[PDB]
């Protein structure tokens, strides 16, 4: 047993509410906003000793991360912003911050029952996304 035990394995997405504003929010452009909405990705967590992989995979991109809890990185998100990233787990909740020029958005992953709940915040604007195992 451990820090992600619940959180290993594959997931594919079931519902989304309020992506779109998120993404404005964030700067994300017309065009990626629409391709983004339409995305059903698959998101893939593995842990190998202390290092923490998350894939997200989608007809549009295919995106992976490898971390360790605490410490930073550097991330190009999907959208293309180069950012800052530290992870870090909160009781039983993934704490995902990515900061860039003055900015900064976070993304929260937590077990709720059968389901990966990812919860989006920038600002005022919240985006949920539900997962839920493949
Ligand atoms: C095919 C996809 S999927 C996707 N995004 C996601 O799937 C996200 C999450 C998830 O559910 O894993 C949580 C954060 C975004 C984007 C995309 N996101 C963004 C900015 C908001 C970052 N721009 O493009 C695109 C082109």
């Amino acid at each position: 047993s451990h820090m992600c035990d619940a959180f290993v394995g594959t997931w594919k997405l079931v519902s989304s509410e309020n992506f779109d504003d998120y993404m404005k929010e964030v700067g994300v452009g017309f065009a990626t906003r629409k391709v983004a909405g339409m995305a059903k990705p698959n998101m893939i967590i593995s842990v190998n000793g202390d290092v923490i992989t998350i894939k997200s995979e989608s007809t549009f991109k295919n995106t992976e991360i490898s971390f360790i809890l605490g410490q930073e990185f550097d991330e190009v998100t999907a959208d293309d912003r180069k950012v800052k990233s530290t992870i870090t787990l909160d009781g039983g909740v993934l704490v995902h911050v990515q900061k860039w020029d003055g900015k900064s958005t976070t993304i929260k992953r937590k077990r709720e029952d059968d389901k990966l709940v990812v919860e989006c915040v920038m600002k005022g604007v919240t985006s949920t996304r539900v997962y839920e195992r493949a």
